[PDB]
């Protein structure tokens, strides 16, 4: 499914991302559109072998079971394909472990280098919330 932007915000907020770990609703939009372009079914393989999985591009590495990640570690208990579902539930409940533990959305590269200290509230911006 690929998601309108402000039908994401608002699925975002239902399933208690806004303000999660003190992130507004507008980090973790901006976070989606560059990780996966609003994309659940988004997957792009890294250099390591690993593989990242649906909207927020979750990384096979420590997050979840691909069977194809030598050595990796599944810390939130789902398979990787779980994060493709057009239901944003797994992805969030997921999401939520990660930036709880303790480098916050820094965790995601494309934040970091795209969002991070950027005017985020314009990803939300009109939307029906
Ligand atoms: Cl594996
Ligand atoms: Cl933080
Ligand atoms: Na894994």
């Amino acid at each position: 499914k690929v998601f309108g932007r402000c039908e994401l915000a608002a699925a975002m907020k239902r399933h208690g991302l806004d303000n999660y770990r003190g992130y507004s609703l507008g980090n973790w939009v901006c976070a989606a559109k560059f990780e996966s372009n609003f994309n659940t079914q988004a997957t792009n393989r890294n250099t390591d072998g690993s593989t990242d999985y649906g909207i927020l591009q979750i990384n096979s590495r420590w997050w979840c079971n691909d069977g194809r990640t030598p050595g990796s570690r599944n810390l939130c208990n789902i398979p990787c394909s779980a994060l493709l579902s057009s239901d944003i539930t797994a992805s969030v409940n997921c999401a939520k472990k990660i930036v709880s533990d303790g480098n916050g959305m820094n965790a995601w590269v494309a934040w970091r280098n795209r969002c991070k200290g950027t005017d985020v509230q314009a990803w939300i911006r009109g939307c029906r919330l």
